[PDB]
């Protein structure tokens, strides 16, 4: 039915700086409404969001961070252009709204103004035809509930631990359920958190909802993880029921030096450091067979394909390679990456992009090349949950969606939870753990 | 119209918990849906959640807190006891699914399990009748954005640092407009966050998205609350434009002992576990914490204190409102629990001007209704609280304008579970701007203040 | 939904003068039509009703008291501006009138064909709702039934007895319910009736179906009203079962000449009448204390303030204070009589200031100040029933509409039968008696 | 379309005294009400109301006046047997219900009850095919607004004054528009006020919202009367612009003792309490009372005279239609209580020339319907008249312009139990001025008169 209606307004994302919802009428009674999540003001590579920056609304928000020229520009610019066509048509909402903007990286209108429209009209489109998301974008046969990636351990600049890795996470595999995996994350979770209070660290949480105790190295960290899996009752590891496996994303650009990759934090809390490409496959080897990681997400810098190439060669046919760094869900970097064998798997934004429908086609082409696509959340967040219904309709098999704490990322775990109980009754909801890593050859046994 | 289906379902909160939320469609078409917020379990004087401890769901979810027999409790027992009524007879399905349950503490259904039907029940008559739920809630005439308590510091119990006092808010009066005080509430936010960090304090978030950094002692967070609010170009204080002022849940419960207030925290820190505390230097009487609070007040905006007195010390409640309730807000939580006949004895005894409404401590939201106009009508504030764990439910920013509470507390700028309540305002704001008219008054909403005066005056 | 068509008429209140009838319908079907009440055409403090004085309307009707040119005003003026706003919004509808009049106290446009629109508009959109008017106008929680003050002896100006207070009224406190208060009432009504006639009084009506018996002093009407609640089977008292209370309007302003307080008919047919304003608060608490007077209304005159506040502090803590008069439903006298503490409870009257939202307005500034806010009607009257659905919308737990006689007073009455008898099934319906009077410190034994 | 709902409750009337209020509603959404106006408990001759005496509801109401028996019988006992019927079946549905109740003076239900239902049920239909309601009971051409007789003065038995007639009426005869008939009645009547006041006489109104001033005879009150009617700038009279005639109701069965009528209150007011009327000065029998009559018609413009005399006396109005019946309204009231066979009998003794119609009388519309037309064909008006006890209900207004009554009786200008029928007048007007035409023909009603002459003329 036609669109009757798009209306933008400014709010706050869960970091506390704005960001925009936009909400979509249609003639038939249809009604959508999505909030788009924080992304890039500036870089040559990824769509960029526009904030009010040297406007006249500068002032309103902390950090000049307001959006309100996003706001102005989808019910000045892009509302008029949209109104009166057929809601049920994302393809070409989507490509008139690229036109629109006419910019290559959506700068002139906004990659957030974008976007907002973009997931608005499908929303409404879909609950005009009385169908959830996943079904209105997948058609008929989704099934597959993603493994997801729970954030429990962080590091990095802006952690003052002594973690130079970005964020450590665990992967509920043994289990029959979606439901069941969740409940061993809560497990694993509560049973991490009452560990640390025990130890004397600290519990309060970051961006993700998840810990940065003041750990003093990568094994440590990874020691306290594994024991914390075994605490709650499960099994560190791959196969098997009850099997629990770690993956990390280590971030690596933010200690490259464009020759060498230097462990700044624990460099300085010494008063190995220091690692050419070479030395730091070497050093990902030495966790890979230790400990049970079955994907390293940004294990190098960005601008050392070299070293994801020799990453991905050494041990891509057993572990998950992740670009995110390195990809910026940007299809041309993405079939560079398939063409020189750089990575198996690729970390999805929607608004590095800037639209649903290119957002699909970059999806598809991942997995047509036998990679996986990881559906990723943003630093800053809401309640919006369109992630988990683009996890279920494009069978991606994983997610990466936060910890088990704040609603910025729990709403999307209940969105799976709902949409599991929609397809238990009306369909057949499947959990397959471990297969769903199909983009590695040989999976073995990490005992 | 006719309810046609009521279903619910076990999700999680936003401390990873289990919680409830209920679906309630209407013949007409109405779809409202509602998510309970966490509560208490055990206790003798609220109205009682149900966990699912030593139930065959027990080994569900970590420490048995998952609400599967609530879930049941609504699937099978409330939900064909209510189909077949009208929607918009709200007084009425509260009173069923009360006499359905036969007991007081509501022990037997689960307080969680009522709640989410009695509000997924008015959601569902508000969105048939096309209708923002403040309107359905409130009337024609309701208004009043309410000023925001907003968490920015936390002690107490759990926190690792040396303040005793559970938490310390702001709270920006001198705006003109809600989306202006909201506005200034981020600056404050993110300049504490900036002048934290610059002296090397933590900026990890706690439940309610607002910091716990290692201070030595309640002054020390004054002062830097004062500091930041001044860097982010504001006045700390009551009156005038840019005004913030402060506000302190103290939480007294937790460091009374039966006799004194001990401030346990701060005298671990500089007594050795072989001293006792000879001089009584971190110990207080009544009077003595009386005063110690007077102390307090006179040097910081201090515009409210919750709590500030234990549960059981009703003198030290009513000694606290008659030495300072005409100048300053005293709010019982804990003291009072939203409990309406321990309301009638703290206005009987003219112990608090304050109340905090938690929806989920009395169990319905005709009775929160009753309780709140209670309050009013006493020359009392009632504060619309939010909970420990919570979701993106946003009903409490619609029951707070829809009777004019004046104020909310619903946390600090972080964490959609606080945030989604601020952009629900925002957006109440918006609706009452086109086709009415938004009011943000400011310091005028603490009508149950006598006389309140300028912070900077000598008094 | 829009507002589709406004309509105003001239018709005859029920003192056989004009008033403004207006009806408003909706694109879906709604209808709403208010008759407005009788009140001032000049007055330098309260909204000015328009009348047909010095227009080519002025000879159709008796004493030029024609309201066309209020008709016109809606016809031709507020309707275009009206017609295309949805009618739920109503604090709009009420904004967007007082701006088109342009002045502070409605004398252009009328204050009679603005609240006329602004009562209309309200009662079209509680139809379309499906909604009883009550609940449109409070919300999902009201259930208190008010206590009437139902008048019954009348004196002043215009009556010939020698009675120079206004009116004298019962009021039925002790009962469980507002049928029951309602049936206690219609008890003492017409047994005061047959008193009167066994005594050889007139028991004819004046404009509020009360009677004005040749009475010779104040006294002998409080005695006869006293025998006359005992006669029924009841308790003259605050306190207890049974207990009915009385409640003088003494309409002070009237026998006031600038120093003193003259008892003027009394004082003629002699042929104590002279009071200051402490010798006229000496003879309340003599009355006070010989019978059950729970409340007084307009007990000193609207230009002696300064005996207002003694009034208050003297006896405001054990009875009901009510100006009138002092405050004719104007937010800026209301301010100043809280600040001044000289009252404990106002009259409200629709048609003193001209639209519901601004007496919306007005009810919640007195009742947060802990005064109660006392539903009035007016001398013209008619078979609109506004102020029975208002009184129950804002729990002012008192409504004042007239004695027990005429349908532009039993009109209220019934409406209060049918709302209670709507909250006994789909609610609960409340009556408190005595406990209404919140704004009285202490309630103690007449007795 | 079918009716779904029948629903009755008990209200107060215009005295203070319970009646019946009866709701209906079709399944195409038509709703109607009606409220029931006073009638007579006992008597032999007219249809019954029931009120609760010796029923559990007695001491509900003063003088055992409830009428919940009557609302159980509609709630009970007549909408089980209603519901399903369409709606537009207005002769049937009265059929059903006179025989549901199977006694001829609908007793055993009670009239109201019956009355009550048979009125919502002809509102409801009218409602549902949107149609005022004189349209859907009078076909299409309906367009004659009846000229008001309008209380003024009253006495009688419980008027303290010396008048021995009940009521005096005017009817504003020489106007071009119902509204500017209206207008005149309305200038009289407040001019009647003043000159009352002007002379010390009192104010206050009775049931019908006219006057009872401490008159000392007939005459004093009629000279008031004209010269009010003056002061007003009309012509007291029968023909011309601007003519107010007067009618008068003497109700003479109240000073009727079986052989004699006695002016009581005239001769109570001359004589000592010791003294017999020797010179038989205030006493009449039925010739003497017709003379007087004549006396009155020769001096003052009466253009009309209801129960002249009294219900026994069939053969003094046979003689007052004789002498008078050409020249002058002869209105039966008492005589005929609105009873059909009465009314044959008086048709055939040419005892009167016209018959008040009191739907509460005979106990159904369509009963109500037959009797009218059974009286406007035999050459009578039917006057449509209202109750003492009486409600905002105006079914009167569109029954009198339905049927092209040409009269209405309906009280002075207070009170809303009057004001409302005249408004109702008002809105037909206003009505049958844009989709039709309306027609006031002022002294051109009085069809059954063979010869009205102008007052003014010597006879």
């Amino acid at each position: 039915s036609k669109i009757t209606k798009v209306f933008a307004r400014e709010i706050l994302d869960s970091r506390g700086n704005p960001t925009i919802q936009v909400d979509v009428y249609t003639l038939a009674g249809g009604f959508g409404s999505a909030i788009v999540p924080s992304g890039a003001s500036t870089g040559s590579r990824e769509a960029l969001e526009l904030r009010d920056t040297n406007t006249k609304y500068a002032d309103n928000w902390y950090g000049q961070k307001g959006v309100m020229t996003a706001v102005d520009n989808v019910n000045n610019i892009i509302a008029p252009e949209i109104i009166g066509l057929c809601c049920k048509n994302q393809r070409l909402i989507d490509q008139k709204i690229i036109e629109l903007d006419g910019t290559p990286n959506k700068e002139k209108l906004g990659a957030n103004a974008i976007l907002g429209v973009s997931l608005a009209v499908a929303k409404a489109a879909a609950n005009e035809l009385r169908m959830p998301l996943f079904r209105y974008l997948g058609g008929t046969n989704p099934t597959l509930m993603p493994v997801p990636m729970l954030n429990v351990i962080n590091g990095g600049e802006h952690a003052s631990n002594t973690l130079d890795f970005q964020e450590f996470m665990i992967m509920p595999l043994g289990f029959r359920t979606f439901k069941e995996a969740l409940q061993a994350a809560n497990k694993v979770f509560h049973n991490l958190a009452k560990l640390l209070k025990k130890s004397g660290f600290e519990t309060q949480v970051g961006d993700e909802g998840g810990f940065a105790p003041n750990f003093n190295s990568h094994e440590q960290a990874l020691d306290f993880l594994v024991d914390a899996i075994k605490e709650s009752g499960f099994n560190p590891g791959f196969k098997g029921e009850n099997a629990v496996a770690i993956a990390i994303d280590a971030a690596a650009s933010e200690f490259y030096n464009g020759q060498k990759y230097v462990f700044k934090k624990l460099k300085a809390a010494s008063l190995k450091f220091e690692f050419n490409s070479e030395e730091l496959l070497n050093y990902y080897g030495q966790l890979l067979a230790k400990y049970p990681i079955i994907s390293i997400e940004d294990g190098f810098a960005e601008s050392d394909w070299q070293g994801f190439i020799a990453f991905n060669q050494k041990y891509g046919n057993n572990h998950q390679i992740v670009g995110d760094d390195l990809t910026v869900t940007n299809v041309e970097i993405l079939k560079k990456a398939i063409n020189l064998k750089a990575i198996n798997s690729i970390l999805i934004k929607l608004n590095q992009i800037g639209t649903l429908s290119e957002t699909l086609d970059a999806i598809h082409l991942a997995q047509k090349s036998g990679m996986t696509a990881v559906i990723s959340h943003r630093s800053g967040e809401s309640e919006d949950t369109t992630i988990a219904d683009l996890a279920v309709a494009v069978s991606s098999g994983q997610i990466k969606t936060g910890s088990l704490s704040r609603t910025d990322r729990i709403a999307k775990y209940n969105r799976l939870l709902v949409i599991e109980e929609y397809l238990n009754s009306y369909a057949k909801a499947d959990y397959i753990g471990r297969e769903v890593f199909y983009n590695l050859k040989k999976l073995e046994h990490h005992h």
